[PDB]
């Protein structure tokens, strides 16, 4: 297995993470207060994907959700605090080779 | 003004920060989900103290409190999530020259 590639961006109250997996199945998103876990199989070859990250800021798991399509899986995380500033997605600064900013959707709402 | 010296430690559900200010007055503690702000005057000369820190993990402000004495001000922060692990007090890997671990009260409750 290996992490699915993903891009992220945020709004005032929400953080968005998109996992790019074609024809995904067994999609499994687990929202925690300070952690996110995504897993699924990709393609007819059942390619295993697993993404786990400690979030920079806390979120509200019970108010977070995800949508899936044949193209990818979009996660919507409710920021634990409105207007929360997210300079990065993860708790620690170290960069992840599968994660990048979604510049197509990025905005300076603040 | 300058930060008051302070030591910290945690238990399963709470994080404790003690600001060492003798004969404090105008004590002002502001608890926010991911931030703590402490200010006060020290001694007869009205020495100004101000401490601000972005917390490693989110806390529950509504359930946090502080107690003052002529010796110091002890803050009790309710962890946003029971059992939360706090390897450091601050969001970033920071060496704050005024902050140190309270080894007298420290425990490995885990």
């Amino acid at each position: 297995m290996q992490p699915a590639s993903a891009k992220w961006y945020d709004r005032r109250d929400y953080v968005f993470i998109e996992f790019c997996v074609e024809d995904s199945k067994d999609v499994n998103v687990n929202f925690e207060k300070s952690k996110l876990t995504f897993s699924c199989l990709g393609g007819s070859d059942n390619f295993k994907h697993l993404n786990e990250i400690d979030l920079f800021h806390c979120i509200d798991p019970n108010d977070s959700k995800h949508k899936r399509t044949d193209r990818s899986i979009l996660c919507c995380l409710r920021k634990g605090e409105s207007g929360q500033s997210w300079p990065r997605l993860t708790k620690e600064r170290a960069k992840l080779n599968w994660l990048s900013v979604d510049f197509n959707n990025w905005k300076d709402w603040e």
